[PDB]
RNA sequence: AUACGUCCUGAUAGUUAGUAUCCAUCG
RNA sequence: CGAUGGAUACUAACUAUCAGGACGUAU
């Protein structure tokens, strides 16, 4: 076992955390996870008690899916306490009370995402008085209507005697771009919501964490996009003519599904965009993928859509015919036809490789792109370049990771991803078999990465926190930070960089010597304009306007009907103005035919339409529970045919 | 010539509504 | 394939500030 040795600032922070509820602000790579580990290990005596006798339990909450495994492995390795792991893949929602009781009895420490915790707490399956300790990972995401805020709202009503301690872990404080003056208001709202005092040790400010923390060097690379191959510009003109023709077709010719031709035009301008950003070959690859999808679709299509698809097929035929003239890949010159920006990226990678060839240290690099499909086509492109056998591309290993949206029905998505495959790719990267990674914002936040030397930003950062975490993604010594900037964008980029640097400076200076939060601010905010539905009182399960729409949609999904069609409530909106002439909104909905209740349900009026939908949802839920379909714990019941006949 | 008040236009900051796109969870 | 959450961009409205134009009053 590792045989860790405590450091003075670690114990200094631990004593303060034990004394009072606090929020930890530390630089990246410092080891706040170990602070949480030690704090958990110190208070392990209470967890030994049985659940039936009131023995409390300690929870851990995290944002995304891979972090669930990441933190759980650390907590299992460094402690003898038993831990449990649950995520939404195994369909934990369809369980009943007894199974949850057994799971709670088995495990002492539980780690899950926020939504599952909220779903469990709302249905009355657990009592907040049984929580020993709760840990907030990435405590800067608790804003507006985030699930963290709803869990806090649940926490507020509990009596102070049995309230558990609250501890916060973060690397960034402000979620978005803020004015230098508004930073105080943002941090005040944060510490008012969490009901804890953010702390900063005098030790971490001086030399202590400075040696352990790392800072990269920043490089600004300018590029121009107006210049492009003359043939490529000819192709863009051709697609402009084609889109004009398609728009004329849409305007002149009636369409049974105008959204279908809109989809044709929009996938077209997507293809034009890929040509602009990447080049003709990648555009043709997307074109052949789309023609494969067209072959899939042509099995079941009507005459008009198939005709316009045939015309667009002729357009791709013309595009490929023109591409045959400039088949530079067949001429073994792949550099020429690609976009200049990709050329600049290739040149930068060549410079890095020429620098590191003498270095015995191996290569490790991360690439950030906004769009999943863009990352996929980029991965294909670098894979092909490596397959080209050329010297500067032979050593390149490329992989991609994106968010997963598993479909129970077929409804196939072109992108390929699986949670098991996700963890396999992650461990493959950790072993070091892959050096270059192209990823979206899934891995951008908080997840530890192996020793990396280079981080390159394909796209510009969007807010302060994204810039901070992307800078902190590099952990090894002598790291590199590179951002590409368009020629006309450099002034705004520089001014935003100055704003970010001054924001970081004032954040560092302001965090020291701040007074404890005021509970008057904690009970000050109130957004719930209506009380929830409490049939059995405080103990029994409740339903809040936030979850009522999801409840109705889930129950409608559970209705016995055809697989092809989905029963969806029809929403009718009524606008009215009172004697005050303010904008009042009121909603009304109708259940499908499978509902025993047929009369439309209406709700109270209020200025916003979303609240009108929520009010109608809550009224419908209360009426449906009154009818008797919903069970004791207010969850939708799969009323089988035998169940319907018996009732 | 100035200040105040009212109206209009333009810009900035905040709030609200709508629209579009993207990402992440829930199924 | 639906919902929720977040981010960005656009539009519209309201509030506040500034600038400019017009009118009334006072100095
Ligand atoms: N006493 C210790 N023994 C072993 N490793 C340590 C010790 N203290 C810090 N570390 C290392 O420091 C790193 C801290 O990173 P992490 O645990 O992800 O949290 P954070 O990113 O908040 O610093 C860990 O990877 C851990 O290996
Ligand atoms: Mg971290």
């Amino acid at each position: 076992e590792d045989e860790f040795t405590p450091r003075p600032y670690q114990v200094e922070l631990l004593e303060r955390a034990m004394k009072k509820n606090t929020i930890v602000c530390l630089g990246t790579g410092s080891g706040k996870t170990f602070i949480a580990v030690m704090l958990i290990k110190e208070l392990a005596h209470e967890i030994r008690g049985p659940f039936n006798e009131g023995g409390k339990r300690t929870f851990f909450l995290v944002n995304t899916v891979p972090l669930v495994n990441q933190q759980a492995k650390v907590i299992r390795k460094h402690t003898s306490l038993k831990v449990g792991e649950y995520v939404g893949d195994m369909g934990v929602d369809s369980w009943n009370k007894e199974k949850w009781n057994q799971e709670f009895e088995k495990h002492q420490v539980l780690v899950m995402t926020a939504q599952i915790f909220l779903d469990i707490l709302n249905h009355g399956f657990i009592s907040l008085s049984q929580v020993n300790l709760l840990i907030f990972d990435e405590c800067h995401h608790a804003v507006k209507n985030h699930p963290y805020r709803q869990i806090m709202r649940h926490y507020k009503n509990l009596e102070q005697n049995d309230r558990p301690r609250i501890l916060g872990l973060t690397a960034s404080v402000i979620n978005s771009k803020c004015k230098p003056n508004q930073v105080e208001k943002k941090i005040k709202e944060l510490e008012a919501t969490l009901n804890s005092r953010v702390v900063t040790a005098s030790d971490l400010e001086e030399v202590a964490v400075q040696k352990y923390a790392t800072k990269p060097k920043e490089i600004i690379v300018s590029y121009n996009s107006d210049r492009k191959s003359d043939t490529s510009e000819v192709i863009e003109n051709i697609i402009n003519q084609a889109l004009e023709q398609l728009s004329n077709i849409e305007e002149t010719s009636n369409l049974n599904d105008t959204n279908s031709l809109k989809q044709i035009k929009k996938v077209l301008r997507d293809i034009k965009n890929i040509l602009d950003e990447l080049g003709p070959w990648c555009a043709h690859r997307v074109i052949k993928s789309r023609i494969r999808q067209l072959e899939k679709r042509e099995s079941e299509t009507a005459e008009e859509l198939r005709t316009i698809r045939e015309l667009l097929q002729s357009i791709f035929e013309q595009i490929i015919n023109v591409l045959k003239n400039l088949e530079k890949l067949q001429k073994n010159n792949s550099v020429e036809f690609v976009s200049p920006k990709v050329k600049k990226l290739l040149e930068i990678l060549k410079q890095y490789f020429s620098n590191n060839n003498n270095s015995s240290k191996e290569l490790c690099g991360i690439i950030f792109v906004e769009r999943r499909y863009t990352a996929y086509v980029l991965y294909k492109l670098l894979n092909e370049l490596s397959a080209k056998r050329d010297d500067d591309f032979s050593f390149i290993k490329c992989d991609f990771v994106v968010g997963h949206n598993s479909s129970p029905s077929s409804k196939e998505k072109s992108t390929e991803m699986n949670s098991k495959k996700q963890k396999e790719v992650l461990k493959k990267f950790r072993k070091g078999e892959c050096n270059l990674l192209v990823a979206t914002s899934v891995v951008e936040e908080g997840i530890d990465i192996p020793k990396c030397n280079l981080v390159v930003r394909f796209d510009l950062p969007k807010n302060f926190r994204s810039y901070v975490q992307s800078k902190g993604r590099a952990r090894a010594k002598n790291s590199k930070y590179i951002i590409m900037v368009e020629e006309d964008e450099k002034n705004k980029f520089q001014e935003d960089l100055n704003q970010y640097q001054e924001i970081e400076k004032i954040l560092l200076r302001l965090c020291h010597n701040r007074d404890a939060p005021s509970e008057e601010d904690f009970d000050s905010f109130e957004d719930e304009l209506l009380p929830p539905y409490m049939p059995y009182g405080t103990d029994g399960p409740r339903v809040t306007m936030s979850s009522a729409i999801s409840l109705l949609h889930r129950y409608c999904s559970k209705l016995p009907s055809d697989r092809f069609t989905t029963l969806t409530p029809k929403f009718t909106y009524i606008e009215q103005n009172n004697e005050e002439e303010n904008k009042m909104f009121r909603c009304t909905l109708r259940l499908p035919i499978n509902s025993p209740l047929r009369e439309p349900i209406t709700g109270q009026p209020m200025p916003s339409k979303k609240l009108a939908k929520r009010s109608a949802a809550l009224e419908a839920c209360k009426k449906l529970h009154e009818m008797g379909e919903l069970d004791d714990h207010l969850l939708p019941v799969k009323i089988s045919r035998k169940n319907a006949e018996l009732k």
